[PDB]
């Protein structure tokens, strides 16, 4: 992955296990989140993280199923389904915790100044 293929704002969700690896891999600045449809009166602060990309849309922000990537789950053990994974260089930067779609504008934003 070195040149260019998926940066701007627009809809783009993987649906397997290559595709998350490969998305990974890429030396861009993708924010991976792990969501699957179970859950009714939740999920309802997803509007937040969509609002965002409007603050910022050259940031690239899509949705993964663990139906596709189950043992993904197990790899790190995740307690938290709305988990926030950041990679850079094809490799792991940082990685969140918890319910904090403010304080993410501070988590992607030194990873960005770096590159751009």
């Amino acid at each position: 992955m070195a040149r260019p293929s998926n940066v701007k704002p627009s809809p783009h969700v993987i649906k397997s296990l290559e595709e998350l690896r490969e998305a990974t891999a890429s030396n861009r600045i993708s924010v991976i989140v792990f969501t699957h449809p179970d859950s009714k009166r939740s999920k309802e602060i997803k509007e937040k993280l969509k609002k965002l990309a409007e603050e910022f849309p050259d940031v690239d922000i899509y949705l993964v199923d663990t139906s596709t990537n189950p043992e993904a789950r197990e790899w790190y053990n995740i307690t938290s389904v709305p988990t926030f994974v950041i990679e850079k260089g094809g490799e792991p930067l940082g990685e969140v915790k918890g319910p904090d779609i403010d304080k993410l504008r501070e988590t992607l934003d030194e990873l960005l100044a770096r590159l751009e």
